[PDB]
């Protein structure tokens, strides 16, 4: 259920990933038309976003608050549409038909929409309904900010005063912080509200976490890239966070046998350097039916092997999960393949005073980006398979329903983990997924500003570690507690000639520090950076700073090493991303 809003959520993020930073006019208009068809066509999507959280929270918005919100939204729609049509005409029309009279028409349409947004936002955040309005607020906030950046692109062309463009920019800065902080704060309130002790508690908890990631968290991660002054070129970026699909079960009610909240949540993958699905070892067991004829085999346990980020080739193999095989082991290899879908069969045996159910068949859809070919690999228990009951597409829809799945998919398989039911009545498999935007090669684009997340490193050192992200960065971060090296990341230059770059770093620090950059063990850049936080502070939007290194450099190697010095006992440095700016 709710796949509709989940798809819209996924699609917007996917489209925005193409117009992030300073976009070319044609691309900006194109985006806007889809945007209007997706998010701003009628009150239906907005109504669906409110219903979405109501379903996750098992709470309702007071009718009065629901009606006002919808009213504001109808008005905002007209503002957005009137604006886009005019913007479309502006781009299309030659630099001749631009008279003072048409400039004023676009200027006031723009001022209206922007003003209407600031006035309406509080309606999507009324006391006691903050969490329930979350997806609505996130989507409205996004529109407001995306709208705002246009003033820095076309401001002068439209004939706005220098003072006006500046006013818009400051307003954009303040709101990026507010909207981001608001979303994280309430996201967490919602998350904590769903923590329980039962298996059913965890499913709801994790469903909320996944759905809020797709509709809210991924979105707010893009906000800073709307600053066309800081990002005066197109931006190449990616989302590195994990999402867990609902557990694959044969029955709707486990009658108490479901794995406990703690036995699931405390065992799912902890903050880790980025990696890819390499291999899966399926373990099968025989489940006897009370009458023999109703028996079946089922997936009892597994092993998982991942390959690290580019630059390292040592395969990571997981501990054993679940129950050892009674039947012959099945092995599936994925070297290079991208799993964009997983469809499962389940079966059940009804005993006089017990019900036994398990995952009997799993069909994986894979795509080979090298040989540009799709295919399938499947796990089969071999005894009494039953019918399909679980399809990843229902939870992780494609970015586009335009192209074929092997092209339009939004996520790929990263992890597989088997949990044991209480009193060992069966096995519950859980699948982890990663976003399609992740570039395996860590390629530095020669025409764009490239954002490189530190979790893409292949090697950590001097006691650096992967820590849970502050929820607004699109992934996890690196924590540095000691003076010395910290991380080594492998980089792929996209051009052969001596292209020069400037580097920028997105970090948080308890003290004034020094960052040093090395290529293949040789230092090339070293600079001084400001303190951004106090010891023990919590990480909010303002905690991070984006600072440039002075000197330009060429990519005369592949192994980029970031080192830190100037730390004292108790000091901490958090690194989010490294950026590369193509320079002449």
């Amino acid at each position: 259920t709710t796949k509709d809003v989940i798809q819209k959520g996924i699609s917007v993020v996917g489209d925005l990933l193409g117009v992030v930073g300073f976009p070319f006019g044609g691309a900006l208009v194109s985006f806007y038309t889809n945007f209007l068809n997706t998010i701003w066509p009628s009150e239906d999507p907005w109504k669906a976003f409110m219903e979405q959280v109501e379903a996750l929270m098992d709470q309702k918005i007071a009718d009065y608050a629901k009606n006002k919100a919808l009213a504001e939204l109808q008005g905002l729609q007209n503002n957005v549409e009137d604006y886009v049509s005019a913007l479309s005409s502006w781009q299309k029309n030659p630099v001749s038909s631009r008279n003072p009279h048409s400039q004023g028409r676009i200027r006031e349409l723009f001022s209206q929409a922007e003003s209407h947004f600031r006035n309406s936002m509080p309606s999507f955040a009324i006391s006691g309904y903050e969490v329930l309005f979350l997806t609505t607020y996130a989507q409205a906030a996004n529109t407001h900010l995306f709208l705002l950046k246009d003033a820095q692109i076309y401001g002068e062309e439209w004939g706005y005063e220098k003072e006006d463009i500046a006013e818009f920019y400051k307003r954009q800065l303040k709101l990026t912080q507010e909207y981001t902080d608001h979303c994280v704060k309430w996201y967490n309130v919602g998350l904590d509200k769903l923590r329980g002790s039962s298996y059913e508690s965890w499913v709801n908890f994790n469903r909320y976490r996944r759905e809020m990631t797709l509709t809210v968290l991924d979105l707010i991660a893009l906000f800073p890239l709307y600053d066309v002054r800081l990002y005066p070129k197109e931006v190449k970026t990616e989302l590195t966070r994990d999402v867990l699909t609902d557990p694959i079960v044969g029955v709707n009610n486990l009658r108490g046998y479901g794995t406990t909240f703690s036995n699931i949540e405390n065992y799912i993958r902890k903050p880790h350097l980025f990696d890819y699905l390499h291999r899966i070892q399926f373990h099968t067991r025989f489940q006897p039916g009370y009458y023999g004829n109703d028996s079946f085999n089922y997936w009892s346990g597994n092993y998982v092997s991942t390959r690290p980020s580019i630059g390292s080739n040592d395969i990571i193999t997981s501990p054993f999960y679940g129950n050892k095989s009674s039947e012959p082991v099945q092995n599936l290899e994925f070297n290079g393949e991208k799993v964009y879908r997983a469809v499962a069969n389940t079966n059940l045996a009804v005993w006089p005073s017990a019900v036994y159910s398990g995952v009997t068949k799993v069909e994986f859809s894979q795509y080979n980006d090298q040989t540009d070919e799709a295919s399938t690999q499947t796990y089969d228990s071999k005894r009494n398979v039953g019918a399909v009951s679980w399809d990843s597409i229902d939870q992780l829809p494609p970015e586009t329903t335009d192209e074929p799945l092997e092209k339009g998919y939004s996520h790929q398989l990263n992890y597989v983990m088997c949990f044991l039911m209480q009193g060992s009545r069966g096995t519950i498999p859980v699948l982890t997924w990663t976003h399609k935007s992740v570039d395996f090669f860590n390629m530095i684009d020669s025409k764009k500003i490239t954002q490189l997340p530190l979790v893409k490193a292949y090697k950590l050192q001097s006691g650096a570690s992967v820590v849970a992200g502050p929820r607004f960065t699109g992934g996890d971060i690196i924590q540095c507690t000691e003076n010395g090296s910290a991380a080594t990341i492998y980089v792929t230059p996209d051009v052969s000639y001596s292209q020069k770059y400037r580097a920028r770093i997105h970090y948080a620090s308890t003290s004034q520090i020094t960052f040093t950059l090395s290529l293949d063990g040789a230092p090339f850049n070293q600079y001084y950076f400001d303190k951004t936080i106090n010891k023990g502070d919590t990480l909010t939007y303002n905690s991070f700073n984006l600072a440039s290194f002075s000197t330009p450099f060429e990519l005369s190697g592949n192994n980029l090493q970031i080192g830190v010095t100037g730390l004292s006992a108790g000091d901490k440095v958090y690194i989010d991303k490294i950026e590369f700016i193509p320079v002449n």
